[PDB]
DNA sequence: GGCTACAGGACTC
DNA sequence: AGGAGTCCTGTAGCC
């Protein structure tokens, strides 16, 4: 198989530049303001000019401002970024029937039937980049390889505004040489667990006892890494269908008082139901983030769809369970709906 | 022994 | 010390 992966560069920040070209060449930081106090919140992303100085996704906005007090700080406008995303995805559909939209800024295309070899794949990648630049003035990075995982790795290597093929010989090189932390699905927690076992490369997973590997990282992750290391990985490129919709908000102060929390919970429900738009969930989960940043939840599945009135009443019962079973104060409160009726 | 539903761990964006 | 969404797993009831 020949897989072509597209990952949009500096996406939210790049969109803001397209809509305001005066931002060109300035550091730009897209922010998620929690509303708790002045500049409370985190960075969603930043462009190269800010990121090169350490302003990276997830850091507190106050910390970004200590590093770059004169950068341009913009509130996240996700609805804008989504609309631009959708248009770019529509452009990509023209290059393959076999296409997976993986996230707000990623797609995988199976181009096995559109091209013969990696040379033709590379050239199609150039054509795609040109098209997206022509139509939307957005730069992207293309990764091309034999499966989804190595196509994503290919793009990681070529970012930003790049294009890279990882041929069959380089897959073997990477199995030996790629830091296993840089494999998709391996975060800091798993990477450290693997270091405890002595595993630094994919190849290392082949010689460790399977039960040892599994005991530390679980069966699925073990089999995943081994299949990659064996160069025997397969994962379908296919239509992702949204399985859950939800909203969680930060409260102005921490609280374990039901009547103080209800209004935030009810706003989260209202916004969630708006986003559901015709989709009818059969399951509801209430999610709380405690003052110490632990996430706790309580959910329920019904044998029918959940009306908004039922969501209100059941959400309170689930929050009640959290308050009954946990003595801590709550900082963020929200809901997630799932198990949609197939309409 | 392996379904199911639920609560939490961990990852991606 | 944001916020959205997904997949896996330990546990316990049930067959
Ligand atoms: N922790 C994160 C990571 C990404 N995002 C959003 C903002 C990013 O522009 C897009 C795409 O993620 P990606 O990790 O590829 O980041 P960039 O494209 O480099 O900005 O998703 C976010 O809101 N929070
Ligand atoms: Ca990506
Ligand atoms: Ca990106
Ligand atoms: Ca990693
Ligand atoms: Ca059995």
């Amino acid at each position: 198989m020949i897989v072509l992966f597209v990952d949009f560069d500096y996406f939210y920040a790049q969109v803001e530049e397209v809509l305001n070209p005066s931002l060109k060449g300035k550091p730009v930081v897209v922010c998620v303001f929690s509303g708790r106090f002045e500049d409370s919140g985190a960075v969603a992303t930043a462009n190269y000019e800010a990121r090169k100085f350490g302003v990276k996704a997830g850091i507190p906005i106050v910390e970004a401002k200590k590093i770059l007090p004169n950068a341009v700080y913009l509130p996240m406008r996700k609805e804008v970024y989504q609309q631009v995303s959708s248009r770019i995805m529509n452009l990509l559909r023209e290059y393959s029937e076999k296409i997976e939209i993986a996230s707000i800024d990623e797609a995988y295309l199976d181009i096995s039937d559109k091209v013969r070899d990696y040379r033709e794949a590379y050239n199609l990648g150039l054509e795609i980049k040109n098209k997206i630049l022509e139509k939307e003035k957005i730069t992207v990075t293309v990764g091309i390889s034999k499966n989804k995982v190595f196509a994503k790795i290919a793009a990681d290597m070529a970012k930003p505004n790049g294009i890279k093929v990882i041929d069959d010989e380089e897959v073997k090189r990477l199995i030996r040489e790629l830091d296993i932390a840089d494999v998709p699905g391996i975060g800091n927690i798993t990477a450290e667990k693997l270091k405890k076992l002595g595993i630094n490369k994919l190849v290392d997973t082949l010689s460790i006892e399977f039960d040892k590997l599994k005991g530390m990282i679980g069966e699925a992750k073990a089999k995943y890494l081994i299949s990659l290391a064996r160069d025997e990985y397969n994962e379908a490129i296919r239509t992702r269908v949204r399985k859950s919709i939800g909203r969680i908000v930060t409260m102005k102060r921490n609280s374990r008082n039901l009547e103080e929390i209800k209004p935030y919970l009810f706003r989260a429900i209202e916004e969630s139901y708006y986003k559901l738009d015709k989709r009818i969930p059969k399951a509801i989960h209430v999610v709380a983030v405690t003052e110490d940043l632990d996430i706790v939840s309580r959910g329920r599945t019904f044998p029918h769809g959940i009306s908004k009135e039922t969501a209100y009443s059941e959400s309170v019962k689930l929050l009640q369970k959290i308050l009954e079973e946990d003595e801590r104060k709550i900082r963020r409160i929200g809901v997630r709906f799932s198990k949609f009726i197939e309409a």
